[PDB]
């Protein structure tokens, strides 16, 4: 039984998009030794101007630090509601349908949002992304709408809170009864190689 490396992230977190190439490399390099899984971790009021400016500063920081693309022209128009729950639930849904497609689906949402400017809070948008990855709408939509996907998603958020996670993206190794915090924020691949390497050396 391999230890599990939990990627604790939200598709509408900009530093998570900055970190997408890093977690891709980690998955590519460590998947013989760690099972890498996503634990996604809600609103209905318009985004306020001050808050929008903070978010856009984060996007600029991510872009210049990591090179990950953003479409800044007409970004986050007024009236936009920053509801992160449905996209998290879409990811949970794909985990129940085809676990191998979880990381590609998460990335597809991030690109559709940051570059495509698509409202990834909407089912119409999410089901299209699942179709692009070979998941039929007839499998995705019932799962997305189910109480099960809703409750699993919320249970994920609650577990993230219970684990005391204060920054995102975060990485946690869970081995048997034990959990180990690896990182709680974006860091370069070199730093995370060190951290993972030491964890595996000390644990095993």
């Amino acid at each position: 039984e391999k230890p599990v490396l939990w990627y604790i992230a939200d598709p509408m977190c900009s530093w998570c998009w900055g970190f997408a190439p890093v977690i891709e490399n980690i998955r590519q390099e460590y998947s013989a030794f760690l099972t890498v899984k996503i634990m996604p971790g809600g609103t209905n009021t318009p985004l306020l101007p001050e808050k929008r400016a903070q978010i856009l500063h984060h996007w600029h920081s991510v872009h210049i630090t990591t090179g990950q693309p953003f479409t800044f022209e007409n970004a986050l128009p007024e009236g936009f509601i920053y509801d992160t729950e449905p996209a998290c639930r879409g990811v949970v849904s794909v985990s129940l349908i085809e676990p191998e497609k979880v990381f590609p689906f998460f990335a597809a949402i991030q690109r559709a949002f940051y570059v495509g400017q698509e409202d990834v809070a909407q089912l119409a948008i999410l089901k299209k992304l699942a179709v692009d990855l070979g998941i039929p709408e007839s499998r995705f939509t019932p799962v997305f709408q189910s109480d099960e996907a809703k409750q699993r998603t919320l249970a994920g958020f609650q577990r993230v809170a219970q684990w005391g996670i204060s920054g995102f993206p975060a990485l946690v190794v869970e081995s048997g009864t034990d959990r180990y915090l690896i990182t709680t924020g974006y860091r370069p691949i070199e730093a995370l190689r060190q951290l993972l390497d030491t964890w595996l050396q000390q644990h095993g």
